[PDB]
């Protein structure tokens, strides 16, 4: 019973976007059984970033998803050893990102290590021109496969000139030792940028995230 | 108004799958403000279908979606002229379908005409080996774009031997006269095959479908 | 045997693009063992088309591909019964087309029947705004799979205001009577529009197309 | 000038595939104006790798492509400063890789630094089951866009028990300074594994690669 009602975390990311290398370090905290967490990030290398912060924000904590008692909480059940997760983001104008992450627990602190590679973003598109204004709230479709947990999302970044910039997410959640899987279910999420300095070298985020069955079941 | 609390519809489909031609005709009914409708289909040419009925079932009625008052009901507003809808289905083993449809109103009955082309299904896959057993309930992400309404879904067919077979839907809803569009929102659906003979030449379906904002808003 | 060194063909297409229905009829001729053929097309219904002709031109004859003696010519061998072909076109701005075709033979005359559905073309993209100026020459990668022949191409339309508009082709060629398949090989093609009236309701085309092994073999 | 008729290179890769971290160091040499080069790799962290080596082999040197004098050799022109390249690999069973690379020149040796993230490979697919046995020779379609050079390839791995495993490559070559771009053209390549130990912790490769116009031009 190592996951307490209040848990902190530390995170480090090493990333590249369109050839630009960067490193980010941060700290966060939250209420894993309530579905709330916050994180504060500093760009330690490669700042100011020449692309939109918004593509990085969902890579900084699903052990914090609230689950109903009848849905196995695969990510919480994976501790204390923890889990790895990986992701594809397919952007509608041809950008592609892959992400790989390790989640562990030491001394009561979650430790998150992230690597990120984004490629093929057009020079005049909204990522490289910094035209995005945050994510809409989203709904992930999850299911078990291959002994692990997978999920997909149709997400959207709001645009300064109006309209949306569409991104498909595909994620894989992989316990370090096999633990109990849920069935077909959904996770609702809303991620807010709650603070940032003028060139996004210091950034604060809040996420609400909760799992559930389809409403018609 | 012109759309009554109870409305009947007639539908005809001409299609092809992996070089196999077929035609289907049917009749349905439902309650457009309550979010449900039913339909009875007969394969009138090309039966018995050498592929899974389930890939056809979502092409047989979104004027029937229940919408809250604060979300403009674009498809209902499009009548009496009505609307056209188009779709891509991307299957995880490479099958691809496009669909085009016309929806009109004639003497108090909705009239649906559907054209369907499905290609590249593997000979050994669940579609051509008839290994599927219905869709999970689903959730569509919709937004306005290009003066029309668009939406995407991550759907899944249950496999008879266990597991899921994954399908991405992208739809386009196009009113024949430009009427009020909604913002970013979601539609939940659940489609059930309620009757079928052994070779699926006579089939009946039931769908529940309703629009809503994201739960966290 | 049945395929002479000069052969004529007739073709008919029923199609839809972004809700616009049309029909085209044509007549062609060529030298199947030499790798060239020509065709003249007339829009009989739905002209003038509200989109670029170029997306239709490659749907009007691969029995005319020149093959070296050591690569089985699947499509020629399929006659007199003939073959079916299907295809996906994935356009980089989200347009998707599927196509299904039947090829038959009547005394010296090939008979081509095509159905085409194209969806999700942006209103202001180069297809709906008629901004394309023909295809580059291309190179298809083919291989046997599932007892039929498949092939993929990275193609490109030239744009009037310079640059290219990218399209991926996936094709499936299915003989109506089992005949010998080749292994992994390539087909080079170049299709030219050689005449058109102002609104593209009358068009003539020339195609050169020849198969070969990879040059390093 | 700086690119001599014979050139050596050193390479290091940091990668992750399905959660498995690894590092590889290597050394190569070749004839940049003739289109031939060889490389020798050793795994230095993470061996033996739990996946097919073949997905790594094309990430180890396009400055060695032979170009005819009439096609601008953008990568050679980029030196001595050099170029960066990025890549997406889309595998037919859902695996996705992104790659990012820096190419520089030091003490008369090219220096290559690669980062690689591979995700979503099925546990029973041919990559994680090590069921592949090298690439077919291939042909890349290249064009200028957005101030850089881009290319795509339909590639294929041979399967030990027969058949092929298909993979689409999208590459982006980004000179560190704005050196002249070519037009629409093709690059043929053939990569062979020439030596390896059983667990692929020691591997030797050879590549032939040459650029050209389409053959019909």
């Amino acid at each position: 019973n190592v996951i307490k009602e209040f848990m902190r975390f530390k995170v480090r990311m090493e990333g590249t976007v369109n050839g630009h290398e960067f490193e980010i370090e941060g700290e966060g905290e939250g209420r894993p059984y309530e579905g709330h967490n916050t994180v504060k990030l500093k760009v330690t290398k490669g700042g100011p970033l020449p692309f939109a912060w918004d593509i990085l924000s969902p890579q900084f904590s699903k052990v914090y998803v609230k689950h109903p008692a009848d849905i196995p909480d695969y990510k919480k059940l994976s501790f204390p050893e923890g889990f790895k997760w990986e992701r594809v983001m397919n952007f509608e104008d041809g950008g592609v990102v892959t992400v790989t992450q390790d989640s562990s627990l030491q001394d009561g602190c979650f430790i998150y290590k992230v690597k990120f590679i984004g490629v093929n973003f057009p020079s005049d598109g909204p990522v490289m021109q910094k035209k995005t204004m945050g994510w809409e709230a989203s709904t992930e479709r999850l299911y078990p496969r291959d002994g692990v947990l997978k999920g997909e999302i149709h997400k959207a970044l709001k645009l300064k000139d109006g309209g949306h910039y569409l991104v498909e997410f595909k994620s894989i959640y992989m316990a370090k030792k096999p633990v109990q899987l849920p069935g077909y279910y959904y996770v609702d999420s809303k991620l807010d940028i709650t603070s940032h300095n003028e060139d996004y070298t210091i950034v604060e985020q809040y996420e609400r995230t909760e799992g559930r069955h389809h409403l018609f079941l």
